[PDB]
């Protein structure tokens, strides 16, 4: 009875027109009303992408990045904080992309999901091996301890968390992980939560995919058991193709 | 020579709510505001849209970015670009402040790029150096100041017209030891020499170089006075708006 997931990360793009044309689409569009529906605007776009929703109870925002510390000397940076402030609900949280390209380590990583959800947000935390971790036989150990380090090391709470498996390599590539891959990282992960956190914990907490989800292969992908939905990024810059991810399971 | 416009800029940094901005707004619009002063003001990237739509007079203070991103549009989740700064009006951007180079590992050649992408993107550039206290101790400030003014502009950069320049010795920001007039007019007028000498004669006369690090009400107007000091960005202050309308008005 976990609810049914899907996230749009659009990452860094958008500008005034387009965002509005995609949010006015997402408006008028048919939703599946058992998918719980999360969009990721660029943080200077938030307000704007928010306003545009006509019907704001049923699609939320969600900032892509916030820092770890309360409001101080950090130029450059949005706050858990401002997001209260704001009221934005949710924010991603070690996604690839900072990890990769701005440096962002577990533990950098683990600091901000407990403020996160100690300023009252709900947190998207990605985890995700790399290419080479995958051919080498390292999956399982990569993500279970990225796991055990972003989450489960200071987090008691887990109702306001969805993990977000993306693995490194189905990011951006055209490669999607196959239904078979994508469901064994997902039951040894639920096993994992299972066995060192708790059933209940394992139970509900919904575990997401991400990397190259797209139209044509999310309704295979949205079969499997442990699979509780999408974290999507570029076919979620393509209203219809987001809306199809959206209705996934009908 | 002496051509260049006083410039103000408000750096909150990782600072505001709803509430505190409208009111350091509101009295900005209010105040009295020496008009030689140029002033920008600096929101947090979420906070941008909303601290623009208070100004009242958008044309006498602009809003600028802290950061930006080196590239076009793309996959860099949790970053902004120079182009929807440009979408969104925003004037002025931030870039390689001394928090970014420290706490986020920013580099000389990260900064570069990201200095032409905005000036290509016809943004105006707050450029900002500085040298850390062992440095200074280490009797190196000149040699870092100039190696960091030599890499984020001098390389990839030709038209220097939209590009502010802002000395803002470590030691000094958020520690309240501010330079003294002195200190600080020794860094701006070498740094103007190495304009002059490394670019070009008109460069060095037009670009403004202005002082951060502790500047405040009571100590800005010994700073205004020196002859290579165009003017100051301020962190700490720029939050206490009584303060930040009395730096603008260091010059009267």
């Amino acid at each position: 009875s976990r609810k049914f997931f899907v996230g749009g990360n659009w990452k860094m793009n958008g500008t005034l027109e387009s965002i509005k044309a995609l949010v006015e689409t997402l408006n008028s569009a048919q939703l599946d009303p058992n998918t719980e529906v999360v969009v990721a605007p660029p943080a200077i776009y938030l307000p704007f992408a928010r306003s545009k929703l006509k019907k704001p109870k049923e699609i939320q925002v969600a900032a892509q990045n916030c820092y770890t510390k309360p409001n101080g000397a950090f130029t450059g940076e949005i706050s858990a904080e401002m997001l209260k402030d704001l009221g934005v609900p949710w924010v991603i949280l070690g996604h690839s992309e900072r990890r990769t390209i701005f440096g962002e380590s577990d533990e950098l990583i683990a600091e901000k999901v407990k403020y996160a959800l100690d300023q009252g947000l709900k947190v998207i935390a990605c985890i995700g091996e790399t290419l080479e971790e995958r051919e080498a036989g390292k999956t399982m150990e990569v993500v279970a301890r990225q796991i055990l380090k972003a989450i489960a090391d200071k987090i008691k709470d887990w109702s306001n968390v969805v993990i977000a498996y993306e693995p490194v390599w189905a990011i951006g590539t055209g490669k999607v992980a196959t239904p078979e891959q994508a469901q064994e990282v997902h039951a040894a992960l639920r096993k994992w939560l299972k066995e060192n956190v708790s059933p209940e914990v394992a139970e509900s907490t919904r575990i997401i995919y991400g990397g190259s989800v797209n139209a044509a292969n999310c309704k295979e992908l949205a079969k499997q058991p442990d699979i509780d939905g999408f974290l999507v990024g570029g076919a979620s810059l393509k209203a219809p193709e987001f809306v199809d991810i959206i209705n996934a399971r009908q």
